């Protein structure tokens, strides 16, 4: 049966460690893929870690948008290895989600001025999307969000240092049944972290142009959308300035560049995941701001340490566990963090929201380079 | 349930990348088989990559018709490794197909003057075919075509540089229920790429004797056959002469030798896969000729680049995705290309026909030799 | 269906060898995890070997309570390898049991003064337990015991060289439904080996403070408990004094330190597993004492050799095979022994109780260090 | 459902190659077990290759009746590797068979004067047999034969160079329900190759004492047995004298030592598998003698080459494919041959009987030592 996606997010007070692969430590002697942009998506039976690889192993001579880049997956917490990974698609930009029946995989390959998103449902090529601006067509690098047998992704075509073009897609059994181009002047959306919540999708993305707070887009199944930036003074992007009275549009100071991130909206409040360091991808923390989605103060209630400031962090993204898998009545928010090493590889650690006691530790990669 | 095979081929305007194993790059450090003649066949659940190997790994001192040659298979896009490959049969010439119930595997082993085709259904030896000419009995090196619980293959016995003997087989549950010898003087059929289309089989083969255009044979379930050459001036074999006013029989100029290929017939039109270079196995392109199956001009409508002219290509062959697996109403045409390196090994890339937008790129092997 | 857990233990007269992984010998050349604290738990279909690892392989540069420690599992008798192990949880102290429906995993991670037990049911984080004394929260390092859809574990918080705090937990579908703190002054419980027997749980634990005989706790499903020490003069812990007229409380002579062990209670009698050497973790033997659970003599009836005195032994723990898996009418007692080498890695051998003929041999690790 | 075992053997005229693992060639670079005594048994779904290993890989410093010897299995034709092998039992002498429901595995371990056969049904220890003569208790080293939910094996206790003691066992769900000691003075039975045929079992064994022809024992489900030697002048054992007028009891000339073999009885006729060389384990051939089971001439009708005389052979043993797996009306005879290399390892090739055309080739190991 297909995921309903109509329950609310469970309210959470902390984040409990779900998984850790230790891929680089094992790949020092074992045959482990050099991986980039890992993300986790869950089926109603189990959760999988998806990753992009060029077919180069750790400690090998063969180790962004190459023709050899493929999307592969393993069960969560297992090493990305040639002997246990499942091929998904050829992709240097990818997304994947399970609608309750089969796996949808969106894989983008091709040249920078001619890229095509290849949509695969149950391993079968079902649809393709041409680049509409011929400037690096790219997608979430995280899981897509499925509601009621239909899965949703956000894709960007255009410059990563200026105004680009952002599209929302409705996909059913791998086929695009509705496409909507967002009208968002002075916005910038890269690598969206989309999750379902009460039959609607909320994506928290990255402003690579002029924003150090994170843009967001929320839409329903017929793709009527709303846009804005997370108005909290606790800025989510990296690089970013010091915490101050934030803006409700894009914060221009240290607004260029960025990192893929996420945020979970709880009414007027937001759970914010961000790096600890304001300049480099170092550290990770979860911050609960009960008025941060709309209010502009830099006041926060809960801070939980995820990765220590001396250890390397990187991409972060959301994923959810539906009631069809958990047995619960609500959608469990979860996230992963990529711990980049460097070749250039990186393992991943994942956390799921709980309403019980947790502890703020550091769970770093721990490989000797 | 068994595959019906009564639907037509879906009309396609482009080819979308399905899979890429990157076997040599991974086998630089990993334990990956040295493989030759890889081909892809699909069950109603999933597609598998079949390959021949001698039990020698890449970067190993143990690396054509040896007693050690075996047919093995992996899930599509996974590396051919001893730790994940499934044994199929002992074979230095092979074919495999799924009828909807079980896997049929046809494996040819034995001496050159005494070879025997071993037919295995669900891993059980069900029938054997002796060599009837005692001169290297050989078969498709690609998937066989199944229609209505019955699978069909073409086999050759005789010289590869002259007139040989060609047979068509009807196989049900691994048992040969009808055999027909083709009466084709001045023809030559090697390594046929057979596909089902509207309860009939069409095979596009290789003339190793005196033809630079490809011979074809089409037959029904009772093995009444028709023969000819693809009459287009866009010649399919490699080596081949320059494009000119082609012949409807064999083209003698540069007609000797060749490469395993394929073609998809669409009424009077044909999709032609061929190497880009006319002398060496370099490059690959898909050419749509709307009158190429019977007309003799060198005019073509669509050309899509598959492999660039500077990268090594090799064997190509067809495979299909039935409606029992895709959920569609038509049979999806698909093909694979072997990218030979060199030891002598070769990874494979695969494409499936789509009626949506695609891009002509190059997806080469990419291993440093 | 869920395990009933209401049948008695089968009476056994000997122990038959169930499994042997030979992990260090294979990890001399293969890619095998460096593992510590291995234990075996059984589902109604198969038995699995659980283990803790840091992601370091044998013969590798990367080889107690680190952030990188994870709980992983393999099928019983298979090597702990990155290519075949299943991730369970992040843990430097762990327990796992199958209730007949899904796997429960209890994983303890975090700092020594802030550790949290993470409970996962079917891979889903269901509950967490904070440390209540902030002094290394720790658990069984063996299987938990499930009776009637509910699984039971014992956890310790406090000093390992003095009086600590001991808690009993009732867990249903990964959720703690009842917790009881034991009132046991002058006792000490570490690394309990709990098994079900006639709708009740019996745990045989380790006194690290002042006991060379083993403490025990027995409780029902509503966690009404009884406590004591195994009163036999055949002392179970290591280190221990010579066999003498033992005490029914803790034996203070050589009572400090210890090793994780087990014992099976049969009315007034006990099957005692212990090291052969009284000072070092060397050797292993199973001793049947028909009055040892309450009587204080050093008289015994059966002694079966498990590991010879010259070979290294280590942690031992119980596990059971339920009638839902064996088809029997009784619960089969079984145990494993960790053969520590040294890096520091330890393979494991396992035995199950039988009422037929057996032999006392030695089944050592056998790796050349 | 359980195998009926009541159909006759299919009459066969030749032997078709079923499988070849190429284990030593792959283990030159890959991580492959050093294996001895491989044998093949089949479930109603698939056939598996069982083997004994010490946990030592090929090209490793850790490479008969050791405590580390274990019985493991892989799917047929796959390499014996730590990453894909399934543990069965601890054993330096083994047998295994599938009754149609679960796998029965008989594993013998322990000291030479105290060995115990450990019987496992579905991975569960169900019964044990003590040594009754305290002189190396040993069993078939091939598959046991199951008829009507009951499986049968032959075991030997006593000297391998003189009169020993031979027992027949009836096993149901892993439990010995009937045992019968054979009264066979001047006979010698080692490593029996037993197969079912028309609700009865026939075992063809090895005379290590004073016989160069093979002894046989045939019995029904209540273990009423008949004994004799294969009376053909085409002698089956190795070493053996030249072909002459053979005896119907044991042939004393070159009767000492031997090799594990098999034979298939077809009324008064026998299919004989034997080495080509009369002194060393070199070559293998299948010989059809239509009067060889009782007649004493050295006349034969069919000889098919299996392994050439210059290549190393070794242990051979029978196995069968039941109608529950093949879909046929008869039991298909099959056999395997161990190609010993040398460490001391050896791959295996397997053949199944067919009533169609085959060819006598050589399928050797092919590893460079
Ligand atoms: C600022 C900065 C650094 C931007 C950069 O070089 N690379 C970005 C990146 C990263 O790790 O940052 C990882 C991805 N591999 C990139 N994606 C693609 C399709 O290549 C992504 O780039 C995107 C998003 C900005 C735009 C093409
Ligand atoms: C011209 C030319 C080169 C022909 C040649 O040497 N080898 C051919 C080949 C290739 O890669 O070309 C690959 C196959 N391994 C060959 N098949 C067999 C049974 O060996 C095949 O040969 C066939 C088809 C011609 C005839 C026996
Ligand atoms: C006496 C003695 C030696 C105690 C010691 O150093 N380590 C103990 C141990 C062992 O192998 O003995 C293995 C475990 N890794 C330890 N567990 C934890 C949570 O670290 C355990 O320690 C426990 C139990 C005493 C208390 C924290
Ligand atoms: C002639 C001769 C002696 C040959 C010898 O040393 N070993 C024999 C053997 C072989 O490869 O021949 C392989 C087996 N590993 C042996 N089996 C056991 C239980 O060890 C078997 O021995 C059996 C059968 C004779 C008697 C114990
Ligand atoms: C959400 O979907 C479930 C499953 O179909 C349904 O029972 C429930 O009523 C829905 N929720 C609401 C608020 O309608
Ligand atoms: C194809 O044949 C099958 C089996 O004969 C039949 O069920 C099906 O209807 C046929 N297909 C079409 C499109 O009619
Ligand atoms: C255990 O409980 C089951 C039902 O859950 C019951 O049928 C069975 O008789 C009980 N066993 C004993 C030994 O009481
Ligand atoms: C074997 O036993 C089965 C039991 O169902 C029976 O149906 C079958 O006829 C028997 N076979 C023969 C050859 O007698
Ligand atoms: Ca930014
Ligand atoms: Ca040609
Ligand atoms: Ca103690
Ligand atoms: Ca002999």
């Amino acid at each position: 049966v297909k995921l309903a996606g109509n329950s609310s997010l469970c309210p959470v007070s902390g984040w409990a460690p779900l998984s850790k692969d230790n891929s680089v430590r094992i790949g020092s002697k074992g045959d482990v893929f050099v991986i980039r942009e890992p993300f986790i998506s869950c089926s109603p039976l189990e959760c999988r870690t998806f990753f992009l690889t060029q077919g180069a192993l750790l400690n090998d001579k063969h180790s962004d948008r190459s023709p050899y880049r493929t999307l592969m997956s393993v069960p969560i917490g297992s090493v990305p290895s040639p002997y246990n990974a499942r091929f998904e698609s050829i992709a240097w930009s990818a997304s994947a989600c399970h609608d309750g029946i089969n796996w949808l995989t969106i894989g983008i390959t091709g040249p920078d001025n001619g890229a095509v998103a290849i949509l695969k449902y149950n391993g079968i090529i079902t649809d393709t999307i041409k680049s509409w601006r011929n400037n690096i067509l790219r997608t979430q690098e995280s899981e897509c969000a499925c509601v009621n047998g239909s899965c949703f992704t956000v894709m960007t075509d255009g410059p990563s240092n200026g105004q680009a073009s952002y599209k929302i897609f409705r996909i059913e059994k791998g086929k695009i049944v509705k496409s909507v181009e967002m009208n968002a002047p002075n916005y910038h959306y890269e690598e969206c972290s989309c999750y379902p919540d009460s039959s609607e999708i909320t994506c928290v993305c990255r402003d690579n142009w002029h924003g150090s707070n994170r843009p967001w887009v929320s839409f329903n199944q017929n793709l009527e959308y709303q846009i804005g930036y997370i108005c909290s003074g606790i800025f989510g992007d990296n690089p970013r300035p010091n915490d101050k009275t934030g803006s409700c549009g894009p914060v221009s100071s240290n607004g260029a560049n960025g990192v893929k991130g996420f945020s979970f909206k709880y009414g007027n409040g937001v759970w914010i995941g961000r790096t600890k360091s304001i300049s480099s991808r170092n550290g990770f923390e979860m911050i609960w701001d009960p008025n941060g989605w709309t209010g502009t103060d830099n006041n926060f209630s809960i801070k939980q340490d995820i990765v220590g400031i001396n250890e390397w962090s990187g991409y972060s993204g959301s994923f959810v566990m539906h009631p069809e898998l958990t047995g619960l009545d609500c959608i469990v928010p979860c996230f992963w963090v990529e711990l980049i090493r460097g070749w250039t590889s990186g393992s991943s650690i994942s956390f799921c929201g709980v309403n019980s006691d947790t502890v703020g530790w550091s769970w770093p990669d721990g490989a000797e380079l």
